[PDB]
């Protein structure tokens, strides 16, 4: 079994092919607290131990570990998150080989050549031993690494002359990863990583607002509100203090404007790209402003209906 | 192995003969940035170090080194460019002897005798030591120099009486090299070099227009647009701002007219030539206006289908 | 009040005259993070808001905004930086008229005539409204623009015949600005701007080394190490990992050699200058190599003891 694991700070995305050749996808939010959870009734809890420390998957706790940083790539929580994603995917527990991911600036030196040091640090992290309480964990056999952003442009780069270049803008929870890549993947003009520019800018602001509105929860719940920002009834069902909905929506709106302006300023630093692609969960939030800011003709702008999965799908199309 | 290397500012042209006596040609655009490039996927990158400075072949970057000047003949970038051309030719890495080129006014004193000082400066440049990242470079053994322009007239000069004289007009990226040479190469009436009159006049203008049209790229991409100027669909695929194609084409057209007028005025300064030849990548742009301006009878006008290679082919026919 | 503001990417330099006619100078490093700072004890913090975004002056944070680019000339951060310089100058908050600066290639078209479009874009940037937290900002009334490099040669150009020409080499954090100007400022032979050739080449390399040496800081701290490169005790007090001082000094030394070679190659493109001047913070790093490379006689080489202020002083001597 070979499983493609785009292991992002916010969500693990999995893609893999079944025995009968059908392709499956699974997403798994990285919300874990440093304590075992308690099972009541029909609730199956996932309690893990790694290096003498206990964790549980907990989607609602305000004490869920905040994972919005570079260190997380090689962290213990990462290993828990990836095992948990495997254990909730529907695949039978087993040995597996995996292809995981690194941020551009971790995967590449300033010359756009692999940073074998960091690439190996990544592979070694998945050697850490982990226990699931009252159950068996998958065993992680062979580990290979790919860069983030770039693999998502695979299909599009195929029908692109080697003179054209595609700007792939990957906005995740922690990091803005930008790459400019020549047609047929014949070259890489430029990479760029900003690990202080993520949707967490918004997540963090929404989380604080929710707490003020007496809806104290995890980063995940805050993201859940960002995802449903356009649904006033959803907002009204989730947010406890009915009198403070505008505090959440406006806090969200201001951080979104900040997100936008910061992202657009970053684009000003690229030039000569003929095509523009926007991928990641953040794509939904910035795609209009990007298309507009780049004056790229409609046909040269690329945005899928499942932006969060663009990367892991590309990893699959390439490496499976 | 003896390789003929017309090492121009814009493109290295190579010609050499295989073991089984077949003649090969290779061209290699001189687009390099002072930074290593990043390999993603199946992209083989060429990262070099010369005198503690790093370079990569980069065809698209707007920061590619602009090489349109005389200094480049003896520069470090030249050495990188020549090694890169060798490494992309398909010849197995090795020792080689090479015959390279100098512009007329560098190769010759005012008396049309070799400028041994400059000729030696040229040979010594190729002694500079260079490293390819994760690979071996060719070793450059014996270096001999020839002048530009003149060698291209070799075949034609053969069937020409010693009384006739051939005007060889070499228009490159940086330099207009003109020579008037007597039949059987029995003499040189006159040389002329203008290093401020090149196709870069047009390249530069196209590059600026492309940037305004949000297609920020290298001089090479700009040349690529000049090469495909007659192909409206190519223009439409490459130029991002569909609303500003005329800005590129008109900027190109005006600089072309300037190129023409400047070249024609230069011709007025030669006299008594019985035959006219036009060589170089620039030949395509000026040949009609030349033929017309010189009132030379059709049979005495010389223009090949591969004008960019006329010189290196002549170097080969002469010295191989 | 009329204040001269050479607003560079790295440092704002201010010069202005007091009521009693005495001339004052102030420098202000452009180190700002996109977050308000926290005041503890006797620390006065400067927290600003511009267009719904928050900033603070922060000299040490590794997350200080990196401002080494052309866009910064018309950016929001620029406006914050200039207001902050005013607020730390010692001038009482007020209305002021200011004379600011543009890089040569922004201030001038290819013909060496004002680029009124860019010049107006510059003036309009300072119309952006900004708030200081718990305090009043200066109001910026009338704005006029001058080019960089040139104004610094004012005094020297005065005692220079109109036949002599002065090469003014302005090396800043982002840009190498070179101008060749005829005596009595009677003409401008040539301008040149390279916004990829700045001391940031070195700053960036020192910053990375400092991080490896567990002294993670801002670009400003890195510059602070470059300024004190000759002081081994300063280096030892600032750099935390005592075992890795050579990594910083050697990384600095290699980038300096790169800086030098790149600057010298640029000079090869000017000719006919009778006098050479070197200004800017970068002057300290390149002046020896310049003087040597240009073979200019000692008396015709110009270098002040306060190279960083040459330009703003010249703006003052001219326009006050
Ligand atoms: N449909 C949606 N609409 C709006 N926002 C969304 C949507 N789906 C996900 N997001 C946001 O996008 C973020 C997750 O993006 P994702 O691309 O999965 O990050 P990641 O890859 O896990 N993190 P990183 O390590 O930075 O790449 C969350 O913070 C969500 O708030
Ligand atoms: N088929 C073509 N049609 C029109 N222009 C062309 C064509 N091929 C090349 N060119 C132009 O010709 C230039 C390259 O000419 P080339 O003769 O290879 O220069 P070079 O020898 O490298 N430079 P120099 O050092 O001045 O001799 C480029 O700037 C192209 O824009
Ligand atoms: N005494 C010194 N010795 C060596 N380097 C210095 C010294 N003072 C300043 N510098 C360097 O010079 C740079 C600042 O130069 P400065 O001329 O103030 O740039 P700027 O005008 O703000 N930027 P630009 O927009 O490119 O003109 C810093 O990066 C410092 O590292
Ligand atoms: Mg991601
Ligand atoms: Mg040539
Ligand atoms: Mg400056």
């Amino acid at each position: 079994m070979l499983v493609f694991i785009d292991d992002g700070s916010t969500n693990i995305k999995l893609q893999w092919q079944e025995s009968d050749g059908t392709i499956k996808q699974h997403i798994s939010p990285n919300s874990f607290k440093r304590e075992w959870a308690v099972s009541f009734g029909d609730k199956k809890v996932f309690n893990y131990t790694l290096n003498g420390e206990q964790y549980s998957f907990d989607p609602i706790s305000p004490d869920a570990v905040v994972t919005t940083n570079i260190a997380w790539q090689y962290s213990d929580v990462n290993v828990v998150a990836v095992h948990h994603a495997l254990l909730t995917s529907g695949l039978p527990v087993s040995e597996v080989d995996i292809v995981c991911t690194l941020p551009l600036t971790e995967y590449y030196d300033r010359n756009n050549q692999p940073n074998t040091e960091n690439i190996e640090r990544k592979k070694a992290n998945f050697r850490k031993k982990i226990t699931l309480n009252g159950g068996d964990t998958f065993t992680i056999k062979d580990v290979k690494v790919m860069p983030e952003s770039i693999p998502a442009g695979y299909e599009v780069l195929q029908e692109l002359d080697e003179l054209d270049s595609l700007l792939i803008i990957d906005l995740g929870g922690t990091t803005l990863d930008i790459s400019q890549v020549m047609g047929k993947l014949s070259g890489i003009s430029k990479i760029y990583g900003d690990s202080s520019l993520g949707v967490s800018l918004v997540t963090s602001a929404v989380k604080d607002a929710l707490s003020l509105a007496r809806t104290k929860g995890s980063s995940y719940l805050a993201d859940d509100i960002i995802i449903h920002r356009k649904d006033n009834n959803y907002l009204k069902q989730r947010i406890n203090d009915e009198n403070k909905i505008s505090i959440v929506t406006e806090a969200m709106n201001e951080a979104l404007r900040k997100l936008e302006q910061r992202v657009l300023n970053t684009l000003n630093e690229f030039s000569g790209y003929t095509h523009v692609m926007v991928i990641g969960g953040g794509a939904e939030l910035i795609c209009d402003a990007v298309k507009k800011h780049t004056q790229i003709r409609d046909e040269r702008f690329f945005k899928t209906n499942n932006s969060q999965y663009d990367l892991v799908n590309g990893m699959y199309l390439i490496g499976n």
